[PDB]
Order: C-alpha cells, then sequence, then structure tokens
C-alpha cells in the first residue's frame, strides 16, 4: 500500500492551506514492514516539498530508518528534524522555532507534511499548537477538538501534552 496523509484544513484560523500528518514512513516494526525508499518517492511524487520529523534518532534506529532524513533530502524534500520525546513535549524555544518554520512554509505556499511515529500525539500537539499560534480566538480545547476530528480520540497522547496546550500561549508569551 502507499502511505496515507491526513490533510488538516486550516480555514478555522483563516488559512486556505492544508497541513498533512502521518505515521513513520518506511517504518519496519512488528508486523509493519514498509519500504522507506518507495514511501519517500511516493511523497515526492505527491508534491510534498517540506517534511517535519519529530522522531528521535533512537527511534529512526529502532524502526530501521536511521537514514530517513538522508533519503528525504536525496529526493529533494526539505527536511525539518525537531526531535520531541515520545509521549513528551517540545521546550518553548524549540516549539517556537517549529511554529516559525511552519508559518513560513505556509506563507510560501509549500506543500507541507509532518510526522512522528504514529502521527498521533506529538504531531497533533504541534498541529494544535500551530492553530493556537495562528489564532488568538481559538481555545486549547477547540484546537484539540479539531485534531481529534482528524486523528481520532487518541489525538493527544498524555496529560503532559494536554497540559502543554493549556498554557502554551502563556509559556510562549514568556518572551524576554
Amino acid at each position: 500500500t502507499p502511505i496515507h496523509i491526513s490533510w488538516l484544513s486550516l480555514s478555522r484560523v483563516n488559512c486556505s492551506q492544508f497541513l498533512g500528518l502521518c505515521a513513520l514512513p518506511g517504518c519496519k516494526f512488528k508486523d509493519v514492514r514498509r519500504n522507506v525508499q518507495k514511501d519517500t518517492e511516493e511523497l515526492k511524487s505527491c508534491g510534498i516539498q517540506d517534511i517535519f520529523v519529530f522522531c528521535t534518532r533512537g527511534e529512526l534506529s529502532k524502526y530501521r530508518v536511521p537514514n530517513l532524513l538522508d533519503l528525504y533530502q536525496q529526493c529533494g524534500i526539505i527536511t525539518h528534524h525537531h526531535p520531541i520525546a515520545d509521549g513528551g513535549t517540545p521546550d518553548i524555544a524549540s516549539c517556537c522555532e517549529i511554529m516559525e518554520e511552519l508559518t513560513t512554509c505556509l506563507k510560501n505556499y509549500r506543500k507541507t507534511l509532518i510526522h512522528s511515529y504514529g502521527g498521533l500525539g506529538r504531531s497533533c500537539l504541534v498541529a494544535a499548537c500551530l492553530l493556537l499560534y495562528l489564532s488568538d480566538t481559538i481555545s486549547p480545547e477547540q484546537a484539540i477538538d479539531s485534531l481529534r476530528d482528524l486523528r481520532g480520540s487518541g489525538a493527544i497522547q498524555t496529560i503532559k501534552q494536554y497540559n502543554y496546550l493549556h498554557e502554551f500561549r502563556d509559556k510562549l508569551a514568556a518572551h524576554l
């Protein structure tokens, strides 16, 4: 099979663009045997221009895709690797850099895709953060609902992540 991308509409934050989310491309784990090169080519063939990866180095090793980043760039895709702990959250400085690189991809009209291990939690956390980021009217609860509607009730994984969403605005406000 291909690799499925779940496209998030950003119209709720006044944006014509869509943001793509997915699970680990080329992942090879129990019962899951993907072809990292075919997947890459597929994404490339789809028009993907920029890809954000939140999987750590260890994971890329575990799931036998250590040169994931390599392959993406070999295919002409700009790769944004910002490791976030499985079940964890990004510090404010890193999450801030992610928001900025994402916003730029959109303002440039770049077909953008983001992924974690299972595209459910770390990825939804960043996606939901981007909604709060681009809108000052949407609630954490609402941003969570939008991703829940896209990824399922398991959109956000841990209460640590829920906790980050609530107050992400305040933590981000903390700007010296």
